[PDB]
């Protein structure tokens, strides 16, 4: 089975997928992140960032705050399993993690965090 | 029957109306936007534009593409009916219009032009 996504985050803020399926016989899983708007990370940066659903409110709410130049992450947030950079139109950038972090039966969320862009920026990953 | 309305624009990327009815015994229509959030206009920056539900996308496209510095809005836009400023955290604007620019059986549609928002802060207006 294949062990890695590409996915993409344009200027009308949406990703192009809202599902990720991680196969159960994949050691490592990694997501390949790409801008194709024209619009600068700091109106429309998007970086993909996963956790549980219950963690993501808290690690949303927390990363707006902490601004642009921190990708709008709290810093050493043990909630995020694993995530890419914040990026601008025209950028890209991979990010690949170990899926032992991930259990089966759990319920895991991959979305923005760029201020208020998780509300249509988000979708559900599963271990299956 | 009363001629003004107030709206709300937080950080949540979110109006606090979806549907405005404009009573067709007022003259002239008012809208009070304020934003009750922390995020500055930059980044969190809410307007209220109004034009015929046709003519939105167009106002949109053209909106977001001249900046910050022009409120996200084409100059000289003649499909704006009306519109307040583009306003940030702890912030308010209002505008009046003439209902005599409303015509009964034409749909409208009210939205925020700063990139990517109309995509959930936007609502109808209906001249009844
Ligand atoms: C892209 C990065 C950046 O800093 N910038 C300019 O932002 C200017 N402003 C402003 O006027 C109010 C908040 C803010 O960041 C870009 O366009
Ligand atoms: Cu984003
Ligand atoms: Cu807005
Ligand atoms: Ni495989
Ligand atoms: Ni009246």
């Amino acid at each position: 089975a294949e062990c890695s996504v590409d996915i993409q985050g344009n200027d009308q803020m949406q990703f192009n997928t809202n599902a990720i399926t991680v196969d159960k016989s994949c050691k490592q899983f990694t997501v390949n992140l790409s801008h194709p708007g024209n619009l600068p990370k700091c109106v429309m940066g998007h970086n993909w960032v996963l956790s549980t659903a219950a963690d993501m409110q808290g690690v949303v709410t927390d990363g707006e705050a902490s601004g642009l130049d921190k990708d709008y992450l709290k810093p050493d947030d043990s909630r995020v399993i694993a995530h890419t950079k914040l990026i601008g139109s025209g950028e890209k950038d991979s990010v690949t993690f170990d899926v032992s972090k991930l259990k089966e039966g759990e319920q895991y969320m991959f979305f923005c965090t760029f201020p208020g862009h998780s509300a249509l920026m988000k979708g559900t990953l599963t271990l299956k």
